[PDB]
C-alpha cells in the first residue's frame, strides 16, 4: 500500500527528529541553570514527541483490521489536528530561537564568580545586566550555547516542514 506505508516513514522520521530536538533542548538546560522553560523548547520536544506517540498508537490501529470505520476517519481527523499542532508548536519554537539567538548577537558579558554578567552597550552610562548562575566560564554561553541554539533552529524548523508536507499529503488525498 503506497499510500499506507508513507504514513509509517513520516511517523518514524518524525521520531527521530523529536528525540534530537529533546536532547537538544536538554543539553541547552544542561548548559545553564537560571534559564527558564520559555527559553528552551524542550517543553515543545516533549509535545511533538507525544504527537509522534498518538500517530504510531492510530496508525498501529488502522493497519489493523479497525473495529469502525468511524473511529478510522475521526483518528484520521485527529491526525490532521496534531499534524497542524506540531506545525505550529515547531514554528513557535523557530521564533523563539531566532529571537533568542538575535538578543545573543548583541550582549557583551564579563565571568563573575561561579557566574556570568551579560550586559548590553548603552548611550546612557547606565545599562541593563543578566545573570547567569552557575557558569564557570562565559565561553560556554558564546559556543556551544549559540551552537545548540542553531542546531535547535535547524531541527524545529526542519519539524516544521515535515508536518507541513503531512498535511499537503494529507490534503491532496482527502478534499
Amino acid at each position: 500500500c503506497c499510500g499506507c506505508r508513507f504514513p509509517l516513514l513520516l511517523a518514524l522520521l518524525q521520531l527521530a527528529l523529536g528525540v534530537a530536538v529533546t536532547v537538544v533542548g536538554f543539553l541547552m538546560a544542561s548548559v545553564s541553570s537560571s534559564l527558564l522553560v520559555r527559553a528552551t523548547p524542550y517543553w515543545a520536544g516533549i509535545i511533538v514527541c507525544v504527537v509522534a506517540y498518538l500517530g504510531l498508537f492510530m496508525l498501529c490501529v488502522s493497519y489493523q483490521v479497525d473495529e469502525r470505520t468511524c473511529i478510522q476517519f475521526s483518528m484520521k481527523l485527529l491526525y490532521f489536528v496534531l499534524s497542524a499542532l506540531g506545525l505550529v508548536v515547531c514554528v513557535l519554537a523557530v521564533a523563539f530561537a531566532a529571537h533568542h539567538y538575535s538578543l545573543l548577537t548583541h550582549l557583551t558579558c564579563e565571568n563573575a564568580p561561579d557566574s556570568c554578567q551579560c550586559k548590553l552597550p548603552s548611550s546612557e552610562p547606565l545599562s541593563r545586566t543578566f545573570v547567569y548562575r552557575d557558569v564557570t566560564d562565559c565561553t560556554s554561553i558564546t559556543g556551544t550555547f549559540q551552537v545548540f541554539l542553531l542546531v535547535q533552529m535547524v531541527l524545529n524548523l526542519v519539524c516544521g516542514l515535515v508536518c507541513l508536507v503531512a498535511c499537503f499529503v494529507m490534503w491532496k488525498h482527502r478534499y
